[PDB]
């Protein structure tokens, strides 16, 4: 029979209290957050966003980043993601969230292949949907350092957006988290500053993901922020480079220091969207030194 | 003591066309002119406050096709900077939001302590109860320019009693100033000279009265405000008695002098 | 009638399960926490170490610094001290707990001042015993940055050592809080990184304590950190000074910079004792730049 | 609705060496400049009121060798002239 059609709907959203509790072996935290806001985009092929479902990831967990940095080993009992459209009815294209379980393997490159993935559902912009993905009973490592994903990571969100107009609204919707950890374990407090050097270390939290490239001038090291807000990074140079840290595609960098041998730079980078970071120019491949991101 | 409810409006929320969310602060304390327009001149008599009963509503005014999103949320440190990321927001204690085309509320909880009403130099810890973070994102190029109200639903306790604070806040350039914060004075070395420049904290009808003990390079002129008219005459020994209207805070006017910190004095108004 | 007199006294400590729970207003956390190991005096005047009682601080909590990151006030409901003796039954002295209910006030002088304060209580170094300190219920602020201390802070513990022979243990015993905090209301979570200028400015767990003194060469700014720990300071000079960072009692001090206008140093302390720290000189009173104290 | 009390100073009496008293009088409304220096603020926010309770305290200043005197009177009539001789000053209900 008749089925009515909306100018737009409403959702009422309200932070909730998570529910805190302590068992045998550690402790049991509920909670809900938000992972980001997803964008329009006309084009018909798909425009992924990721984010690593593991605690102590700066980009997908806020909150639950400071209880588990006391903790060791997690398990997700429940966890379950939504969808809150803020945008009109007269909205074209789709939405798609899915749960891939290897944290690695890179985004498909076609829709079809996005469909596959089990448990993938979509639905129009303007309407709200959840996709609550299956757990397990197996033990991972709160990540601590540079190791490989498939031993730590529980899975990997994937938010894809196509189909949209041109005359349509800026930004479509954004994805909550609904999660319960049972933490395990425990352990002095750890630090939540990434400190290491560009061969290839880190230790803490993953708030940066460096990656080469080789130019004309110099291989150039991109420092992509994974979360989204205030940074801060200290660099170490032990050989003079081609150039000092340059804004990339970030917004509001500055920075207090000089390039040259032995000296030290420190650049407050902020970001607006997840992805974006600041570049620097060397003439050598694997350059010594260090360099220290921190939320601040 | 003197109970007095009532209900006022703190600002109207406006679009963002930008990517970043914006934040716009309201320090809860009933001598902010920002955030109260009447409970003012009453808190002025008092020198003590309680809020019973306090709660802020969302009365929109944008077309329902509307996009985008608006929040609001009470943050009981009043010196915390507004957050950096929407995640941070949204994980505040009580953060409501909601469409721009539909009205929402938010209750917030109160205690039963009373602080000292606020005089500018005080630690907000200590004389303020909190404030108010309203965040706009999210909205397209073909969203209304006026996004909705927010308005402040209270039932305050003011308390003791003392000698009326002046009305309108004289000041003087680069010195004391005595009396509420409807403005604040800045300055900023360049190609002419010193520019000082105000700042109005408030919204609507203001009256800035000044006097220059030495010829200024210019006389007052429009920044940014809505409206302006001047009716004095700059010159060594002279007044310039001008009125700005206030849309949007931070909107004021400016002046060229050339000399740091010049001899002169200030009054300022809501008229 | 007869009381016997052990050679020594062992007490077994076992590390217990901090209980957490979720209340209508926020949480409450209780746990145990070791503050510091007192060490001898040869000396009949008293030698003080304190440690400021308020959630967020370094020095006295390290895991409820975590949990308390996310709350904006607390509640002590109870509090309680402890000492473990750890030296044998033929050293003399004596060891003094007090609790004072004024975080500024610094310790006194004189014996006869310190037992004075109320609930002072104090015994052998070779047998144990235990300080409760009634509380309030009067909410207070997470320290968030510089404050007067009578309104953020629950209190201060003093510990007290005098009277020791010369040939007695190095070290007589360690304290140890047993705490039940109300944490309420929430936010955000706030990075752990105090930052500021030399102006006296202060944001964040209060981790250093600058201060100045006068000196022939310029005035002498000394870093005192509170904790115990490694850490890490990151100084920014807008003018050139007259020398960088030098060891000034701390322990395995290394710095990687260079002291110049616009330069950036980066130096890893080591603080093995409470109140230990490093030391810039420079000719100007209250100099301009940063610095940002870390956990690292 | 709101409930305030307060305690003004409506002004400080003058000598009259005259034996014929010299009035001054102040017309009794919240908004009414004359009379209320701080009741005005809070009345310009209301558009009534009622006053449930009033008196008018003479607090001396003057030393004790002054002679003459001082009255004060409540006329309910705000329009109406100060009387012109003593006993009409005086037949008005209440005046001491």
């Amino acid at each position: 029979t008749r089925l009515s059609a909306p100018v737009a709907l409403a959702y009422r959203e309200v932070s909730t209290q998570p529910r805190v509790s302590t068992a045998r072996d550690g402790i049991t935290r509920s909670g809900s957050e938000l992972i980001t806001t997803l964008k329009k985009n006309t084009d018909t092929e798909p425009k992924y966003t990721t984010a690593v479902l593991n605690p102590s990831e700066p980009g997908t967990f806020n909150q639950l980043i400071k209880e588990a940095a006391q903790y060791e080993k997690y398990r997700f009992t429940s966890l379950r993601f939504r969808y809150s459209p803020m945008s009109p009815s007269t909205t074209g294209g789709k939405v798609a969230l899915a749960f891939d379980r290897d944290a690695a393997k890179p985004p498909p490159n076609d829709l079809a292949s996005l469909y596959n993935i089990e448990g993938c559902v979509s639905s129009v912009p303007w309407t709200g949907f959840i996709l609550t993905v299956p757990t397990d009973s197996t033990d991972r490592f709160v990540a601590d350092g540079i190791s490989d994903p498939k031993l730590v990571d529980f899975g990997k969100l994937i938010m894809a957006t196509y189909g949209q107009g041109a005359n349509d609204a800026a930004q479509l919707g954004e994805v909550r988290v609904e999660y319960t950890v049972q933490l395990k374990n425990r352990t002095g407090s750890t630090s939540d500053a990434q400190i290491g050097d560009f061969a290839g270390v880190k230790d803490g939290p993953r708030l940066v993901s460096w990656s080469k490239t080789k130019g004309t001038a110099g291989w150039e090291h991109d420092c992509h922020f994974l979360g989204t807000g205030n940074f801060s990074l200290t660099l170490f140079y032990e050989k003079a480079p081609v150039s000092g840290l340059e804004n990339a595609d970030a917004s509001d960098f500055s920075v207090l220091g000089e390039a040259a041998a032995g000296s030290v730079q420190w650049a407050g980078v902020k970001v607006a969207e997840r992805g974006q970071g600041v570049k620097m120019v060397t003439t050598e491949e694997q350059p010594k030194g260090k360099w220290q991101a921190l939320r601040i």
